[PDB]
C-alpha cells in the first residue's frame, strides 16, 4: 500500500537520525505521523525490509501504519496519529492525576502489544514509556518496533536480545509508568548502574505501585531471563492483579 505524495507537512513532532516525525495529514483527511529517513541513515533495503515486517503485524495495541512512501523524496513511513503524544510526555505532565488502576491499564496496554511481538518472534530492541504512544482515551499503543537503564544483564554484557531482553526492559517501563515518568536510575553512571544491578539492586517500588505490581516488577528484573516469564504470560498476571488488585 503505497502512497505517492497525497501527504500533507505540519510540524515535526519526534527525530533521531533515521529521520524526524511529522505531523501530516493524507488526503487531507486522515491526521497522521509521517517518519522520513535522511539520506544514508538506513539503506533503501533495510527500510524496505523494516517497512514489509512492520505492515506484517497488526494488533490493537501496536501503532497502525497507513502506508510508505517509495515515491521519492525522503523516504517515509505513514502512521496513524496518536492524539496524546508519547507515553512518558504524557506521564510527566498529568502527574499526580493517574489513579493506579489507570497506571496499570497502561501497562497491560503494552503488555498485550508485547504478548503479540513476542509470540511473532520479534524483539523490541527498545522497549522504554519514551516508544508508547497514547492515542483515543488513555490507549497505550506500543511503536518504534521493527539505554542501558532499560536493558538485561545479557544485553549489557554479550548484547544477546531475546524475548525475555524485552520483558526486563517492561519491567523497568512498568517502573516509569507508576512513577509517574520518573528518570531510572537517574542519578547513576551507566559504568555504575551495572554495578549495582549486578549486585542485586533494583529499581525502588514507586508509591502507586502496590506490592503485588511491584512483584511482577521484580519477575522481570531476574538476573535469568528463563527466570523471568514470558509477555504471554505476565498480561495474564497483571490482568489477575487488575481484576482484584
Amino acid at each position: 500500500v503505497i502512497d505517492p505524495s497525497e501527504l500533507t507537512f505540519v510540524q515535526e513532532i519526534g527525530s533521531g537520525q533515521f529521520g524526524l516525525v511529522h505531523l501530516g495529514y493524507w488526503l487531507n483527511k486522515d491526521k497522521v505521523a509521517i517518519k522520513t529517513i535522511r539520506e544514508g541513515a538506513m539503506s533503501e533495503e533495510d527500510f524496505i525490509e523494516e517497512a514489509e515486517v512492520m505492515m506484517k503485524l497488526s494488533h490493537p495495541k501496536l501503532v497502525q501504519l497507513y502506508g510508505v512512501c517509495l515515491e521519492q523524496a525522503p523516504i517515509c513511513l505513514v502512521f496513524e496519529f496518536m492524539e496524546h503524544g508519547c507515553l512518558s510526555d504524557y506521564l510527566r505532565t498529568q502527574r499526580g492525576l493517574f489513579a493506579a488502576e489507570t497506571l496499570l491499564g497502561m501497562c497491560l496496554d503494552v503488555c498485550e502489544g508485547m504478548a503479540y511481538l513476542e509470540e511473532a518472534c520479534v524483539i523490541h530492541r527498545d522497549l522504554a514509556a519514551r516508544n508508547c504512544l497514547v492515542g483515543e482515551n488513555q490507549v497505550i499503543k506500543v511503536s518504534d518496533f521493527g539505554p542501558v537503564k532499560w536493558a538485561s544483564p545479557e544485553v549489557f554484557s554479550f548484547s544477546r536480545y531475546s524475548s525475555k531482553s524485552d520483558v526486563w526492559s517492561f519491567g523497568v517501563l512498568m517502573w516509569e509508568v507508576f512513577s509517574e515518568g520518573k528518570i531510572p536510575y537517574e542519578n547513576r553512571s551507566n559504568s555504575e548502574v551495572v554495578e549495582d544491578i549486578s549486585t542485586g539492586f533494583r529499581l525502588y517500588k514507586p508509591r502507586l505501585a502496590s506490592t503485588h505490581v511491584y512483584q511482577i516488577m521484580n519477575h522481570c528484573w531476574k538476573e535469568r531471563p528463563e527466570d523471568r516469564p514470558a509477555f504471554s504470560r505476565l498480561l495474564r498476571q497483571l490482568a489477575e492483579i487488575a481484576e482484584s488488585g
